[PDB]
């Protein structure tokens, strides 16, 4: 049955997996540096190597300025063998995490952690690794995903993607937060191969401060932004601005409508075009 | 203080195995409980009955020559609740998706629930996609799922942002060709909802769609709204931003600017002179 | 390799037994237990592990909290164990916090809630009615969710997807029903306004129009601002169930403004109807 760890002074009851490079040499860049992992029974042996594991490796070899490290969960899918076990979360020595369910990558692929190793390991990606660290990276076959299940109960299904602005920082000692600032956006928006390179969004939704804020002032707006045909920038085309007017980002430029997609009617209370 | 070190000093890896079996030695089972970490923490003069908190390998399917599967659970335990209450809040299901369960989301009888499909086996009136399977996260919270981006300015600016990466090729081959965005890509935003018989695609939304194939000097994108009308079950294309900027409707002759009872305030326009 | 088993199959688990100093009841936040990785310097082992599982105590343990959560910590390439992260936080709540370098600092490393990070940070004053809800990442400047999206043989097509249904799975009844009105998904950005986090104040939403059924399922797209000498998110302009693109209140909203006119309008009718 169960098997213990106990500290009965009340320090604490750690389990430790030790590992060194060939010869007693540093440890190494991805080298596996320990694991847990379950073996079930087939009948009258266990399989070779566990179907369900954590992993504990290096990045970087080790040395006195680097103690990098990272960790991956690796599952089997229902009908394969351990031959097609998934690293299908990992979590990046700078500390992003990556999903990667089965169909995503290749196995060969199992030890990238980053932007910069799938750029090494696939020349042809070329995506900007200053994204690197920056959260939550999703990769699948075609249609990566996020679901938002949200049943009522007893109010209102409310599922919400929620951007949260301030000024500060959280990351050193004095920990001010303040106000948001102007040039403060969130944006929702898609980058692609050019067949070159990925680099920034071509399309998107913004939400904008449109000033910085107080507490009884706090603007907002909302731009759309597409790139054009011929063009590799990403411009504002039409926005909703903060008092609510619709309007496009630049005067004397953008159409409402052309000739085989004519608006029906309009209505607005003025008959009369103000140019 | 008191640590408990397995080591490898040929630097050969040091790993923990978890073995368990069937009843009588036969094959393990589907959502078996094939091995387990985890705190007990002490009350006085005892220790909790089970973990708190703990990291739970089970099986996926029956164990068998084809298949070896496998999936991970982690369990927490809220504070001012007892391990009853325990909420496996953490699914990392056989297919790869992750699955996120916090607190009031669940009832434990469905702490086994790994997908799509076993979700719609233990509650037979859900009806979802089960397609949608493998293709990453979930978020399941009583009525406000919710991802929260904390974006501190420090000295630049706070950009938080949800990013689509379009590609052609694949990762999954030895090939690994990568290459350039085509065109029928889209990153759609919207909701789908359950109808009374079962959930299906999504009926309102906005798209980032491409507008043609990319290379690196054109890379057209429009943005598109869709809803669903009263009575209907079609999500439409209803209004877009084109990728020469131009605001359209997304079809002719179709859909009105403006209402009886919301009318537009006033125009600016350069010319004055609606176009027909 | 090193082994539990259990033969007649039972389960085979490990634990971590740990307590407060002489005997009192484990406390908030104490290391319950771990498991973690040390690598090899040279001669030696690091001092502390370079990756980790750590198990802690989620208030003072009682007989009516035996409150625990989890959290990973890895360490970035270039970095000693000093500065190692403690990046993925599964609070007791069930929480998923996602942290990465550069975005707390590591006496913020216990966090586990926004009650916690309220707590330690006392300025920021977000809104904890929202811990329990999923997924939080916190990142300096520019916290992002990439959805990478191969073609292989079909289409690239990423996608965020509320899905709303009436009922619930908490309970032991589990009805699941239709989707109901005042349905909302919410794209939009919360801030501090020098006080406090609060709602959100510019938006894109879906909405549902309409309760649904087998034949009709209704949605509109709104999207909502706040105004200048404002706190109140309005809706301006949205799309309806009809495809009617509107302003949100009559005589309220103009279409273009002096500085930024529209180029050329394009209807079917001449005649803007008034």
């Amino acid at each position: 049955c169960s098997f213990g760890i106990e500290n009965t002074a009340g320090g604490s009851a750690v389990f430790h997996n030790y590992t060194r490079g060939a010869s007693n040499s540093v440890t190494k860049n991805n080298q596996l540096l320990g694991g847990y992992g379950s073996r079930p029974w087939l009948g009258s042996t266990y399989t070779e190597h566990s179907n369900a594991a954590l992993h504990f490796l290096g990045a970087g070899d080790t040395s006195a300025t680097n103690h990098g490290g990272w960790i991956r969960l690796l599952v089997t899918p229902k009908g394969k063998t351990i031959s097609d076990r998934v690293p299908a979360f990992r979590l990046s020595d700078n500390g992003d995490l990556w999903l990667v369910p089965d169909g995503a990558m290749h196995s060969d692929l199992g030890l990238v952690r980053s932007i910069e190793t799938l750029n090494a390991a696939v020349p042809r990606f070329n995506a900007p690794s200053i994204q690197d660290g920056r959260g939550l990276k999703i990769v699948a076959p075609q249609a990566p995903e996020i679901d938002l299940i949200a049943p009522r109960g007893s109010g209102a299904s409310a599922p919400a993607i929620r951007a949260m602005w301030c000024d500060g920082s959280l990351a050193d000692t004095t920990r001010y937060i303040g106000a948001t600032q102007p040039g403060s956006t969130f944006y929702i928006g898609a980058s692609g191969h050019d067949g070159e390179k990925f680099d920034s969004m071509r399309g998107s939704v913004a939400i904008k401060s449109a000033g910085g804020w107080g507490p009884t002032s706090t603007p907002t707006q909302v731009v759309l932004e597409t790139c054009e045909s011929g063009s590799i920038s990403r411009l504002p085309r039409w926005g909703v601005d903060h008092n609510g007017t619709l309007m496009p980002m630049a005067d004397n430029r953008y159409n409402l409508g052309w000739g085989s997609g004519r608006v029906k009617q309009v209505y607005a209370v003025n008959g009369t075009i103000n140019t």
